[PDB]
């Protein structure tokens, strides 16, 4: 096969491709982090009642667990994602902050 040219080496991975992956990962992170927080609100809400509903606590605990644990894989995903992106790049800056707000 004919080869031996220069495709012109760039720094960092392809931004266009990785940013597309960023969009969905951050999407997943947001949607889960939302209900993860929202569930803690619910647990506290019902736990502050002298007589909390036993079905409602199960409802909350379940959706809480899923999002909470998944936030782990979503976060560790984003951790390496932003680590390959320049901080001058808008996404890289905000993703670091959103992960910082989460736990990192």
């Amino acid at each position: 096969g004919p080869l031996g040219s220069h495709m012109d080496t760039q720094g960092s991975p392809d931004l266009g491709a990785v940013e597309l992956r960023i969009e969905e990962l951050r999407h997943h992170f947001r949607v889960e982090h939302a209900v993860a927080e929202g569930a803690k609100n619910v647990l506290r809400l019902l736990s502050a009642a002298k007589a909390p509903d036993r079905k409602a606590v199960s409802e909350a605990q379940e959706k809480l667990t899923e999002s909470n644990q998944k936030l782990g894989l979503l976060r560790e995903a984003l951790e390496r994602r932003l680590g390959e992106l320049p901080a001058d790049h808008p996404k890289g800056r905000l993703l670091r902050e959103e992960l910082a707000a989460a736990s990192s």
